[PDB]
């Protein structure tokens, strides 16, 4: 085994990791929280069993393949290394605090615009990075794929990172202009970002009481885009950013290179926002 962590590279075996308990399983599981005995760093170790589900393993490896290539992107969770035994692969990842989905649940309400500003800057830069550097279109941008930590970091999650959920689907993905060719572009992921931002900013998923996925698709197409409400004191920058992302006609929808010059992103690039303390407090005062 090989870990690159704390600025050094260590030869390591699975025995050098102290198991601190299971974190989760069944999607890109199974995930252990572990401590590296040579340094005291705590990490998340995802285990891919050789006897495990073939569709599950394929997803794990396609995601791992992107993560390994994105070491130079600070907005994407990092892989410290891998251990391959005769029966398993253990994948050592940066351990994050929780997802934005859970954070909305813990808070049972809106996340503050200032935290969402910092979130938008990070996640657009991750997505732009994935498209420009690797040609990857994420296809599943939603709050459960946005991770936050006690260090104040905000990152796009490793899960499904190689490129999802019907609820965040863009109108052109539901109603393709022409299925082939090619399919759709990064603009679909821009729409999903917009939906995620509205959900997080208001505390509620914007298509109300849909009983099925198909019902949300129907509302996406039949209804007006669900913009920030005007009675909540959102800044004009933020509303315009959401309204740009939620442009139903995809041809008129801005790409990342344009979103990155939007006033909402420019302002949040430099605004001092103490995401780490906010996150510690929310995690303190919570759960629900």
């Amino acid at each position: 085994g090989y870990l690159t962590i704390g600025g050094q590279r260590y030869q390591a075996e699975i025995n050098d990791l102290e198991n601190l308990g299971e974190m989760g399983s069944g999607t890109c599981g199974q995930v252990w929280k572990m401590r590296f005995r040579k340094t005291g760093h705590v990490i998340a170790v995802k285990q891919m069993r050789r006897s495990g589900n073939k569709e599950e393993n394929k997803r794990i490896l396609m995601d791992l393949d992107v993560v390994l290539k994105s070491h130079d992107c600070p907005y994407i969770v990092q892989c410290f290394g891998t251990f391959i035994t005769n029966t398993d692969v253990f994948i050592a990842m940066e351990l994050m605090g929780t997802s934005a989905e859970k954070l909305k649940k813990r808070m049972q309400g809106p996340i503050p615009e200032r935290i969402l500003g910092k979130m938008t800057v990070a996640i657009v830069k991750a997505l732009y990075y994935l498209k420009e550097k690797h040609g990857v279109i994420h296809r599943d941008v939603k709050p459960s794929n946005i991770l936050l930590d006690e260090r104040g970091q905000i990152k796009l999650c490793d899960f499904g990172i190689s490129g999802g959920c019907a609820a965040y689907m863009a109108p052109e993905r539901i109603d393709p202009p022409d299925p082939t060719k090619p399919d759709y572009d990064i603009r679909a992921d821009v729409w999903s970002l917009g939906i995620s931002l509205v959900e997080l900013a208001t505390g509620q998923f914007p298509y109300k009481n849909c009983k099925t996925d198909f019902e949300v698709l129907t509302k996406v197409l039949q209804e007006e885009p669900p913009l920030l409400p005007g009675h909540m004191g959102f800044s004009g920058d933020f509303q315009s950013f959401v309204k740009d992302c939620l442009t139903k006609d995809h041809r008129k929808r801005p790409k990342y290179n344009k979103l990155l010059e939007h006033s909402f992103i420019k302002r949040y690039e430099t605004l001092e926002v103490d995401v780490a303390s906010w996150f510690k407090d929310v995690m303190a005062k919570t759960e629900s």
